C-alpha cells in the first residue's frame, strides 16, 4: 500500500482548488525512485470541464481520494509481479489537473478552474527531497496515456530543477507508456465545434491557451509562438530532449484509433489500419529504447499482468532491465523492440 500525502504548499491545487498530492511507499534500503503520472484524457473549455466535474471528479479534485492505494505492475513491491524495480521507492501522482500535465494557471477571478499539472510535478519533487529523495541515484519519471505524454513534456524540467537545487548527481530518466500519438489523417472527419468532434491538434491548441500550458524549452524555440501544440506529439518533442527516455507504445493503440474516428473489415479500413502500424513503426525507427508490440490495447505498465507480453521473445520488464544495464550493445539483452507484423494480435502474447 502507498499512503496519501497532500501537498504542504496549499497554493498548488487540483482543478477545483483542493490540494494536490501524492501516494508514497518508501524503501529505505534503495536509492531508486519511481514517480508515476496517472492519465485520463483532458478538458479544454468551460463546458467540457463542467461535465468532467460531474462524472469524473476524482480527476479534478482530491476531496474524495482514499488514504491508501495498492501498487500494481511496475508499482508493485513483489518481485513476482514486478521483476524490474520491486525494491524501489514508489510514488503515484494522481492526475487532477485535466491539462496533460502542462498547466501553470491558478483559479482566480477570471479562471473558474486551476490547471497546475506542471507545477504539481515540481512541488512533489520538492517535498520528496525532504523524505529521502535527496539520497537518490536514479529518478525514473513514468506515466501512462495522458501521463505518458506528461513524461515527455516534463522530464527535462525535473532534471533542470534538481540541478538548480544542488543535486546534479541524481540521474533523471523518463518512461512514457501509451503517450506517443500521431497527428495523422483521420479515417472519418469532423470539424471542431464541440468536445467529441475536435481532433487532438485543434483541442490541444485551444487547451494550451485555456491552461496557460508549458512545453519544453528547446521544442518551444523550434516551433515558436502559436505552434506549441506540436510539442504534445512524441515524434516531434522527443528529438529535443536531453534525458534518457524509454518509449512504450502499442502499434494499434485504442486511444489513437478513437481520435482517428475508427471503431467485418473491408479494404479501405484494412489499408488504414495497416498504414497506422507502418507510420508508428517508422517514427520509432531511431528511438534506441522502445517497446512496441502489434496489439490493439491501451496502457500497460501498472497492469498486474504486464509481464506477459513479449516482442521477439523479450518481456517489457526484461527490456527495462536491459536499459538499466546500458546506462551504466548487450548480448541477449535488447533495449529496442518493435514488432514488424502488420495486423493487431499478429503477436500471440497480446493481452486478451
Ligand atoms: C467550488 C468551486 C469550484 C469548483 C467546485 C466547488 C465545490 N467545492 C469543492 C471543494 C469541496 C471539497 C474540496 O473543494 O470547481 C471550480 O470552482
Ligand atoms: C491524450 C493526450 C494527447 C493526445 C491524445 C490523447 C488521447 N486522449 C483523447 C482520447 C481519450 C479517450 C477518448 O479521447 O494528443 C497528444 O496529446
Ligand atoms: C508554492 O507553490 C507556488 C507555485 O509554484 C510557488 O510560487 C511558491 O513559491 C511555493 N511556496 C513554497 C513555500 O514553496
Amino acid at each position: 500500500d502507498l499512503r496519501l500525502h497532500l501537498l504542504l504548499n496549499t497554493s498548488v491545487t487540483c482543478n477545483d482548488g483542493s490540494p494536490a498530492g501524492y501516494y508514497l511507499k518508501e524503501s529505505r534500503g534503495s536509492r531508486r525512485w519511481l514517480l508515476f503520472l496517472e492519465g485520463g484524457w483532458y478538458c479544454f473549455n468551460r463546458e467540457n470541464c463542467d461535465s468532467r466535474y460531474d462524472t469524473m471528479r476524482r480527476l479534478m479534485s482530491s476531496r474524495d481520494w482514499p488514504r491508501t492505494r495498492t501498487g500494481t505492475g511496475i508499482l508493485s513491491s513483489q518481485p513476482e509481479e514486478n521483476p524490474y524495480w520491486w525494491n524501489a521507492n514508489m510514488v503515484f501522482i494522481p492526475y487532477c489537473s485535466s491539462d496533460v500535465w502542462s498547466g501553470a494557471s491558478s483559479k482566480s477571478e477570471k479562471n473558474e478552474y486551476a490547471f497546475m499539472g506542471a507545477l504539481i510535478i515540481q512541488e512533489v519533487v520538492r517535498e520528496l527531497l525532504g523524505r529521502g529523495l535527496s539520497g537518490a541515484k536514479v529518478l525514473l519519471l513514468a506515466g501512462s496515456s495522458a501521463g505518458g505524454t506528461g513524461v515527455l513534456l516534463n522530464v527535462d524540467r525535473v532534471a533542470e530543477q534538481l540541478e538548480k537545487l544542488g543535486y546534479p548527481a541524481i540521474q533523471v530518466r523518463g518512461l512514457a507508456d501509451s503517450g506517443w500519438f500521431l497527428d495523422n489523417k483521420q479515417y472519418r472527419h469532423t470539424d471542431c465545434v464541440d468536445t467529441i468532434t475536435c481532433a487532438p491538434t485543434e483541442a490541444i491548441r485551444r487547451g494550451i491557451r485555456y491552461w496557460n500550458g508549458v512545453v519544453p524549452e528547446r521544442c518551444r524555440r523550434q516551433f515558436q509562438e502559436g505552434e506549441e501544440w506540436n510539442c504534445f506529439f512524441g515524434y516531434k518533442v522527443y528529438p529535443t530532449l536531453r534525458s534518457p527516455v524509454f518509449v512504450v507504445q502499442w502499434l494499434f493503440d485504442e486511444a489513437q484509433l478513437t481520435v482517428d474516428n475508427v471503431h467485418p473489415v473491408q479494404e479501405g479500413l484494412r489499408l488504414y489500419i495497416q498504414n497506422l502500424g507502418r507510420e508508428l513503426r517508422h517514427t520509432l525507427k531511431d528511438v534506441p529504447a522502445s517497446f512496441a508490440p502489434a496489439c490493439l490495447s491501451h496502457e500497460i505498465i501498472i497492469r498486474s499482468h504486464w509481464t506477459d507480453v513479449q516482442v521477439k521473445g523479450t518481456s517489457l520488464p526484461r527490456a527495462l532491465h536491459c536499459w538499466d544495464r546500458s546506462l551504466h550493445p548487450l548480448k541477449g539483452c535488447p533495449v529496442h523492440l518493435v514488432d514488424s507484423c502488420p495486423w493487431p494480435h499478429c503477436n500471440p502474447s497480446c493481452p486478451t
